[PDB]
């Protein structure tokens, strides 16, 4: 798996479960091209995104859909979305885990990433 | 002043300084529009964004240059910037400071809304 | 004011206002000897702590009371209080900022050091 | 394994290895007396602390040595020490994990608690 996308609420002290995520790698005429989707698990975990074929170099954006994971439990937050980018791949085929730690007016993000 | 960045660098323990930072706004056909921009001061905070009139109700991005910042501290870092979107409500009177807490391959932001 | 202590709140997105601080200094036994201490202000800020003359190199450790901020915003905690334990080091002249952002069940502290 | 820890290093974006960790538990004289330690594994993790059995309500601390681990590595940090001090299984039997994201400045630390 070699992108992993990790979210938890430190409001309750558990996974954030159902957090909808979008991948987007950006093409060759400057755009957002939609590249995977999906959304976390009861572990706050989203698995199953992409192959190491499909998953070239390039810049990707990964997006957390914060405010709907809080509108959902009746809480009214600050931030649309936590955004991550970064460029992938690039010295060769690495794992990468996106992190995000949510508070509904703050976020953290981190990256562990690894080489196979 | 109802919008202010202030910038910390997590690795040094300071301010971060001369960090570029550039705001934009949603447009009606759903593009950003850039709106201000500026540079860190050596206390790591830039004012002067806007004004009163012209921060309006609606969705804004922030986008602090993170990769620049630590490329030129001679540090590896893992984004190409850090991004910040939420909506501005008017809801009584209301400043808002965003603040962002930069590692190389992590960071926090956090809204600060206060009624002066 | 060589030592400062800011209090921010990543639920409501706001200072942490009359938060309780203790400052301690490690005695030559080994033990913690209360040193300053008081409330965080409207702004989250506690200043006048202590002076130039006093705040000697040492070991320190503020203690922030955390539970008591949740429990009076009717919210339940995990921690029993933040702690931030440091060695103060003279080496050209130096402020030191201990800020603290706090969720439920997560916080962040960080060292901001500068020179005047 | 109701308690788990676990360490990040937010600047090279890799588990934080070979980190030691101490758990103490208060006594009823007030004092804290040893309870478990040991070392995070090559992903950050360090198992096997206490059992079920062993874990039983009080206040605990979780001490990291993180001053240990910067210095290992060549970097001279601001912190002694990352504490967590926690109530647990004050209403049942609960899962710990006790995660730490460090910077040379900074840190942060979450629990995330779940019912077995």
């Amino acid at each position: 798996c070699p992108l992993m996308v990790k979210v938890l609420d430190a409001v309750r002290g558990s996974p954030a479960i159902n957090v909808a995520v979008h991948v987007f790698r950006k093409a060759a005429d400057d755009t957002w091209e939609p590249f995977a989707s999906g959304k976390t698990s009861e572990s706050g975990e989203l698995h199953g995104l992409t192959t190491e074929e499909e998953f070239v170099e390039g810049i990707y954006k990964v997006e957390i859909d914060t405010k709907s994971y809080w509108k959902a439990l009746g809480i009214s937050p600050f931030h649309e979305h936590a955004e991550v980018v970064f460029t992938a791949n690039d010295s060769g085929p690495r794992r990468y885990t996106i992190a995000a730690l949510l508070s509904p007016y703050s976020y953290s993000t981190t990256a562990v990433v690894t080489n196979p």
